[PDB]
């Protein structure tokens, strides 16, 4: 029984993904992990993506579970509709949903899925950008004042054509910046100008969030508590003294604390479940708050970047730096950007409340601008992206693939590294293709690792986490 409506939602939810079983996977332990955001609390797990050394088959869910489930609603629509305006939401979708899977593997199945051959990272992307300007093309050609006619049909803009070209300019913008290390990166920047100047999300009104009448990703979170905050970005909001911290977190209230309280990220503590549970913060979430997929503090990050880089993003770097945290503050109902933004106040150090992974501070980064500009490229591309990440949470997969393109913000390293080809200072670049790719899908899989291969500025090993993505290129 195909039903539009259902079909959407259904590519709506595996963008930041609503089911449970799928979330824990993408998000809560890879995103979650590797962003610095999120620790397990599961004493009693020794196969982490936290220490690098996932359990075979819970590599499964992020490749696997994504492109099976994607491709025949997918098709659906394809052989359903032929109206301009449901093809091009639909691609639109396709290509939301696969960014990230391409961002955490390189090489993918996208192109002659119809299991099958893999495209190259590069392939991917361009491909990807020329389904965007189809998508956009009939957009623009087709909405109209009124209704759209998918005002039932759609929980993240309810019908409204006008808000989904903002949000597709403005992910043709993170897309492009992305690739400013890659031979690229000439097309990136004109790919970026042409978006802004097309109009991107300049609103918070404008964001694009995927609402749900149950958010199920709260079990996880809530009642299974598998998970809580990790000590990254408690460092870095902590020292900050961010006024968008009781918007963010619980507090953990004791004998022995009052507070704000992340746990190291990657480690095997000797304690109990209960002990992880109650020591730390937990994310502040409803079972009934949507999935962010992108706001516009991000956007403005992404043109305070640009703006730094010299294209022509509409404005200073400056500006848009600041009206970025603005905006997030904004998002969050917080108050105090205009002072913060005058922060000298650094990164704090890590204490962990139970004593067992105190460290030193990951960073010393301030909030206020350094206004030499392009003088201190270095340092203020690092506070761009250290207030997109604080922005971002909890969106963990965008983060850390920020983090692995431009370095930061810098986290606190893994103690307990159980990688296989994998660094412990510069930590997991990619993960790793599932088993069944190798059992099922050897041929294509065998071809896809050369392709990783070749495309790589750091091989390591091949297909292990070690190995850099074809965007990933930064020299440090
Ligand atoms: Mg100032």
């Amino acid at each position: 029984n195909y039903d539009l409506g259902s079909t959407i939602r259904g590519l709506q939810g595996l963008v930041i993904p609503a089911q449970e079983h799928l979330y824990q996977f993408m998000e809560a332990m890879c995103g979650g992990s590797y962003a610095g955001y999120f620790g397990e609390t599961r004493t009693g797990w020794l196969e982490k993506y936290s220490t690098y050394n996932p359990k075979t088959d819970w590599l499964k869910a992020p490749f696997t579970d994504v492109i099976s489930e994607t491709y025949p609603k997918y098709y659906a629509v394809l052989q359903h509709e032929d109206a301009p305006v449901a093809l091009a939401l639909a691609k639109l979708l396709r290509v939301t949903i696969m960014q990230r899977v391409t961002d955490i593997y390189g090489p993918i199945p996208y192109s002659k899925v119809l299991n099958a051959a893999y495209d190259s990272q590069k392939d991917v992307y361009m491909r990807m950008f020329q389904e965007l300007e189809e998508a956009d093309q009939a957009l623009e050609d087709n909405m109209t004042e009124g209704n759209s006619g998918f005002e039932k049909l759609d929980d993240v803009y309810y019908g409204k054509l006008q808000q989904w070209r903002l949000f597709l300019h403005s992910l043709q913008l993170r897309m492009a910046m992305r690739l400013c290390y890659t031979d690229m990166a000439a097309e990136a920047q004109s790919i970026a100008e042409k978006a802004v100047t097309a109009g991107v999300i300049e609103k918070n009104d404008d964001n694009a969030l995927f609402h749900v009448a149950e958010n199920r990703s709260a079990l996880c979170f809530n009642d299974w508590k598998d998970y809580r905050v990790g000590a990254d970005i408690i460092c870095y909001m902590n020292g900050y003294a961010d006024p968008r911290r009781d918007k963010y977190f619980t507090k953990v209230k004791n004998n022995d604390q009052e507070g704000y309280y992340g746990m190291r990220i990657g480690i095997n503590s000797p304690f109990s479940d209960d002990d992880m549970i109650t020591s730390y913060s937990n994310r502040l979430m409803t079972a009934s708050d949507p999935y962010v997929w992108m706001t516009a503090s991000e956007v403005a990050f992404l043109r305070a970047e640009g703006a730094l880089r010299k294209w022509n993003m509409g404005g200073e770097a400056k500006d848009f730096y600041e009206t970025g945290v603005k905006l997030s503050f904004e998002e969050h109902g917080a108050s105090g950007a205009e002072d913060y933004l005058n922060s000298i106040a650094s990164p704090s150090g890590y204490t962990d409340p139970l004593g067992s992974y105190s460290t030193g501070s990951p960073a010393n980064i301030t909030v206020k601008w350094n206004e030499m500009g392009e003088q201190a490229f270095e340092e203020n591309l690092e506070r761009i992206i250290t207030q997109k990440w604080i922005a971002l949470f909890p969106n963990g997969i965008e983060s850390w693939s920020e983090h692995r393109r431009t370095g930061y913000p810098k986290l606190l390293p893994v103690v307990v590294n159980k990688g296989r080809n994998v660094s412990t200072e510069a930590g997991m670049r990619r993960l790793m293709y599932p088993n069944e790719e190798y059992t099922q899908n050897s041929f294509h899989l065998n071809n896809a690792i050369n392709v990783l291969i070749k495309e790589s500025s750091n091989n390591q090993g091949g297909d292990t986490g070690g190995t850099h993505v074809w965007w990933d290129r930064k020299a440090n």
